[PDB]
């Protein structure tokens, strides 16, 4: 078995795929794929940028750009935390809301075709399987 | 079934976390991530920067920073093709590989961990669908 190992870089190969094809199918909505992140995260709850950058992984720069965007297409906007005035957070807006739906609904698309080859059956068992390995890493990782 | 969606957004989250814990470990030989993959590209044949930054998704800066920082510890050396002396090739030493091979044991390692709720009979059913789905997306996305 040189298996496990080759689920691992399977997973990093596909991820790599799918953003660039995410990337492509979501310029349709003007999003990149980070946008899209970034309206998933915010739709969950309002967030600070901190939070947004750690979450996905990548710099803070990245996350002012795609937050300017957003907020620049009217999806989000950058409010102030009732607690402490001084912070800043990312919150969704109705019409963030419906983009966010849009962007689903293209996401749901490339998964279905990317997946076709499995059954219902395989799904449950594939995704049941593959969340036990993220369960075990991100307890790990923090 | 949101599940095929739900397969694609574990996996990306598997690999946010999978590349986050590789960092932290190929540190103890002085590795980043993207230098441990350059490594195995260039195990596998000399290559050009040009195919580095497509094959793993980021910048040529990307790269150029990777590769000098290989090259200084002695991985990897520049060397021009030999059709076109114009080309420049990033070609792996034999110390490379040495560091490669260390660089897989610690991968291995991270594989056996993560994926350790999993008994060799689910990791080869797991492999083989998941194989399936990066087929697929590798033909679609190019």
């Amino acid at each position: 078995n040189e298996n496990r190992i080759q689920i691992m870089s399977t997973i990093a190969k596909i991820y790599r795929a799918m953003s660039r094809e995410l990337n492509r199918r979501l310029g349709e909505l003007n999003l990149s794929y980070l946008d899209f992140l970034v309206l998933r995260a915010t739709s969950d709850g309002p967030k600070t940028m901190a939070y947004l950058a750690n979450r996905y992984f990548v710099t803070q720069s990245a996350i002012t750009a795609s937050v300017d965007k957003l907020e620049e297409m009217g999806l989000v906007v950058r409010v102030r935390d009732r607690e402490d005035r001084r912070k800043i957070l990312i919150e969704i807006t109705e019409k963030g809301l419906e983009t966010f739906n849009k962007g689903i609904e293209i996401y749901k698309k490339l998964a279905n075709e990317v997946t076709g080859d499995l059954s219902e059956d395989e799904v449950i068992l594939v995704l049941d399987k593959i969340s036990k390995i993220l369960k075990r890493i991100e307890e790990i990782s923090q």
